[PDB]
């Protein structure tokens, strides 16, 4: 995330920190994910192309360090991973960036939900907020585009959802975004996502309540102007979601 600030798991408690067991056993960084029920997290399909083997990663809930354990948190095994068929990637834009993790204990549990440890809602079809909304980003992700190291603390952000015909446009993103994809910005590019924040949430309030309206996917830099970041179109693929789950 760059721009915004620190925050802790009590402020995003459906936030999951997915890391990667290598090929001799240090365990690295991935991405994020959403818990949107007990036993299911739900991220972003380009995350695990490259290794797309479920044994070699490992989900935590209630985490809101990178490299430290957090007081109540919770270790889960990948019993599912589940990408996105329609998957596809062009220079920038991956398309039906989307996947899904069935998340089970080396006890054969699921979440339990506690203070730090809470699902998401899912948005209903085809129903997202009007362009200029502001809603929220959270993750792991770098603070500068130039930055080596991801932050220790937890961070989130706030961007503005952007129409996709501002989007569309050539100074923009062109036809790389598609109408399964939402844009979201600062109108001064000052705060944004960046590497190490995709699969992580895009919240917005909506009918009074709190609803997993995207997916971190993609953007050309980090805060640049002109080039906002791209996030999976949740209310786009329920069925998808309802199918696998
Ligand atoms: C070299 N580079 C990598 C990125 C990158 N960027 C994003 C990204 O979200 N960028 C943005 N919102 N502007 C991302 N989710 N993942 C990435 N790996 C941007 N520049």
């Amino acid at each position: 995330i760059i721009g915004g600030e620190f925050t802790t798991i009590e402020n995003q408690p459906w936030f999951a920190a997915i890391y990667r067991r290598h090929r001799g056993g240090s365990v690295t960084y991935v991405c994020g994910g959403s818990l949107i029920s007990p036993c299911w997290v739900i991220s972003a399909t380009h995350c695990f192309i490259d290794y797309p083997k479920k044994e070699d990663y490992i989900v935590y809930l209630g985490r809101s360090r990178l490299n430290s354990n957090t007081q109540g948190e919770m270790k889960f095994e990948v019993e599912n991973l589940i990408l996105h068929k329609d998957y596809s990637a062009d220079t920038l834009a991956h398309h039906n960036d989307i996947a899904l993790l069935k998340i089970r204990s080396k006890e054969g549990r699921c979440a339990q939900p506690s203070r730090t440890i809470q699902t998401i809602a899912l948005p209903s079809m085809y129903n997202d907020p009007q362009f200029g909304t502001s809603c929220e980003i959270t993750g792991f992700g770098k603070e500068q585009s130039t930055d080596y190291l991801y932050p220790e603390q937890l961070k989130m952000t706030v961007v503005k959802l952007i129409s996709h015909r501002e989007c569309q446009q050539p100074h923009y993103y062109g036809s790389e975004v598609t109408t399964k994809m939402l844009c979201a910005a600062d109108p001064q590019w000052k705060t944004d996502s960046c590497q190490g924040d995709s699969g992580g949430p895009l919240v917005c309030s909506l009918q009074g309540r709190m609803t997993l309206t995207g997916i971190v996917s993609w953007g050309r830099g980090c805060a640049l102007k002109d080039k906002p970041g791209v996030y999976t179109r949740v209310s786009h693929f329920l069925p998808w979601i309802r199918s696998h789950t």
